[PDB]
DNA sequence: CCACTCACTGCGGGGGGTCGTAAACCACGTCTTCAAGGGGG
């Protein structure tokens, strides 16, 4: 849901930096989305030796 | 309104008193095999 709103308010802006900064935010979920890498796995429960 | 910096950041070259357990044994002992010797040049 994440990306369908930037994908559409992205569509609809007209500032070019902010663009950008979407661009940079989608390219991040698409990675998280089909990497398959848990968000909440960046918050560290159990700590290898 | 988005242009246009500029400050900012990060990157290379202290007392005592009890208790339980793996150490920590000195007696414990009887077993082994230490065996004195035995005969066939």
């Amino acid at each position: 849901q994440e990306c369908e709103q930037l994908r559409e308010e992205l569509n609809e802006t007209n500032s070019e930096t902010k663009r950008k900064k979407l661009t940079k935010r989608i390219k991040l979920l698409e990675a998280f989305v089909q990497s398959g890498n848990k968000p909440e796995w960046m918050i560290l429960t159990v700590l290898p030796v």
